[PDB]
């Protein structure tokens, strides 16, 4: 056993400065007296404590960790590729933001990803020397830098740490320059800095030590002999080679010979290993250079048979006992993937990274998944869709990230009922899904409220009386509330007269009458003179169950009022 050297990621919106950043920290490696790595750069401890000045001398952890092994960040932004059995391939991360743009949407989507997987991180506010009036310090600390700047200078700098401050209290998280940081626990630094200067960089680094000093103990033990642990981060083709496969060691080690199971679209499958290349050393004509292995804490291509159709985010194992392996890579695979009979909602992604992220993200809303799979929409999607629809329209719907919708799905859609969230930003889509959830649950208390009795108070006009009985025919003027066809009318003392048979207004016929409307109506059961007289108050005669339904769904102030009276009303007999 032995203690490997903790991976970081770089997350943050495009343009913002991942890779500028990374080649300012190679640079300075490669600026010294280093294994080369495909798809990684690891700086070795000495180059760290080259760079962070005696700031790091408050960390112990330096003396016992071989370096940092930075990700260069997966083909297209992808990062959520950066999987591992159970969360992330990463053990710490760098949010880079432009302090001069502040946060931008794919900046909050991976500050999602990050508080989701717990994944420590620190944040790191680039490009300072863009701020107006900013004289470049080449290479140094920030505190350094800072200090020698106008002091209006260094009052816009912290004017856009502040803001950025802001941004992450909206989202969750308390924070502060790493300098004024009070409890390094629960607050996340921010680090200004230059990426195409180096400025900052070095207290950058000594805070992601922090982290680890902070954080990581167990996570970082790997057993060096054991059969290699990886993920598989890109499938692609390469020149001279067929297809190849670049992934991450995470535990164990990878030789030559190995045989390696792994995920297709299909099942799993294995693989014997033909070659394993790392980049040339720091005139051969290779553009690689083969190995025998490669121990945990490697980033390496492999040449093997047929690998066109595996999965980019698949867990990547050497193979000892064929049966164990494969249950293991499905039982992983088997919760995020899914497809029931039960639950409802149907979820399609673009990669499997993304496809977990929102399955992980719908499981924390509590929100049952029927289906969820790579690819896009199809007619089968939609069909299933409108299966779960029927035991609630909460699920009668569709939640494509990153992916495109097939003509035939298309049609199939054309029927309503069907809800389809589509985009390239996650939580915009769990918002929109909520806000949809949202108007479905008050479309759902007023249907039922509909078939609720409501109060409501009205008034025999004297002089105005149609027909004595029978059908009871008079004026009326409605008081408070909404009188309907069909209620039930009772009397001052809770003796129920009669049911509104039909009602109208001037020359309209109305199933009901509000306010002060005044209309001709007929109660079925009443008669004039006998049960109901002119000048009468008449109160709606709501039942018992539809009454206690006050709470269970709560109406105008004066039919608040009325409710009480009317309570009153039936309490002269039997209270409640
Ligand atoms: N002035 C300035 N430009 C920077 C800085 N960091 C990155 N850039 C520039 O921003 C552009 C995009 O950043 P880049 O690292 O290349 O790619 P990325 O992962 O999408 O961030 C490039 O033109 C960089 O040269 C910085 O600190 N200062």
């Amino acid at each position: 056993m032995k203690i490997r050297s903790p991976i970081v990621s770089v997350l943050g919106h495009v343009d913002h400065g991942k890779t500028t950043l990374l080649d300012h920290i190679r640079g300075s490696a490669v600026a010294s007296r280093i294994t080369q790595h495909i798809g990684a750069t690891e700086i070795p401890m000495d180059v760290i404590e080259g760079i962070c000045g005696d700031f790091l001398k408050k960390f112990s952890i330096r003396e016992t960790l071989p370096g940092l092994f930075f990700i260069d960040t997966p083909g297209h932004e992808a990062f959520t590729t950066l999987r591992k059995r159970g969360g992330a391939l990463a053990d710490l991360a760098i949010l880079i933001v432009d302090i001069n743009e502040g946060f931008k949407p794919q900046t909050q989507e991976a500050l999602n990803i990050l508080r989701m997987y717990r994944t420590p991180f620190v944040v790191a506010a680039n490009k300072i020397d863009r701020i107006h009036g900013w004289r470049v310090h080449e290479g140094r600390p920030f505190m350094e830098t800072f200090s020698k700047q106008d002091i209006q200078v260094q009052q816009k700098l912290d004017t856009k740490v502040y803001e950025l401050v802001g941004k992450l209290h909206e989202e969750g998280f308390e924070s502060e320059r790493f300098d004024r940081v009070t409890d390094f626990a629960s607050q996340v630094s921010i680090i200004p800095i230059s990426a195409i200067t180096g400025e900052g960089i070095p207290e950058l680094l000594t805070m992601l030590m922090g982290l680890a000093q902070q954080y990581l103990r167990e996570q970082l033990k790997i057993e060096e002999d054991s059969p290699a642990r990886g993920t598989i981060l890109e499938v692609k083709e390469e020149t001279g080679l067929g297809m190849t496969i670049d992934a991450v060691i995470y535990d164990g080690i990878l030789r030559k010979d190995d045989t390696i199971a792994m995920m297709t679209s299909k099942d799993v499958i294995s693989t014997r290993i033909r070659s394993l290349l790392k980049p040339r050393p720091l005139e051969s004509r290779k553009k690689f250079q083969k190995v025998d292995e490669v121990v945990a804490a490697a980033g390496i291509k492999i040449v093997a048979p047929g690998i066109d159709d595996v999965m980019a985010g698949s867990p990547l194992r050497v193979v000892t006992d064929p049966e164990k392996v494969r249950e293991e890579i499905l039982s992983e695979i088997e919760d995020i993937k899914i497809d029931t009979d039960e639950a409802g909602v149907v979820v399609k992604a673009d990669t499997l990274g993304s496809l977990e992220a929102v399955v992980k993200i719908l499981r924390d809303m509590y929100v049952p998944i029927k289906v969820a799979d790579i690819g896009d929409v199809s007619r089968r999607d939609v069909v299933n869709a409108g299966i779960a629809l029927q035991e609630d329209r909460v699920y009668g719907a569709i939640i494509a990230f990153n992916v495109k919708v097939i003509p035939s799905a298309a049609q199939e859609l054309k029927n309503s009922d069907i809800k389809l969230f589509q985009g390239n930003v996650i939580y915009r889509l769990m918002e929109e899904y909520e806000e949809w959830v949202r108007g479905i649950e008050e479309e759902k208390k007023k249907k039922w409220m509909e078939a609720i009795i409501k109060p409501a108070s009205i008034r025999l006009i004297p002089k105005l009386v149609f027909r004595q009985s029978k059908p009871a025919i008079g004026g009326v003027e409605v008081l408070t509330g909404v009188i309907r066809q069909g209620y039930p009318l009772m009397n001052d003392d809770g003796e129920t007269v009669g049911t509104v048979e039909s009602m109208q207004d001037k020359g309209e016929n109305l199933k009901s009458a509000s306010r002060g409307q005044k209309v001709a109506m007929a109660i079925k059961d009443a008669v004039y003179g006998k049960t109901i007289h002119e000048g009468d108050t008449l109160y709606v005669d709501i039942p018992e169950n539809h009454y206690h339904i006050l709470k269970e769904q709560l109406l105008t102030d004066e039919e608040l009022d009325l409710m009480d009276k009317i309570a009153e009303i039936k309490r002269k007999k039997n209270p409640d």
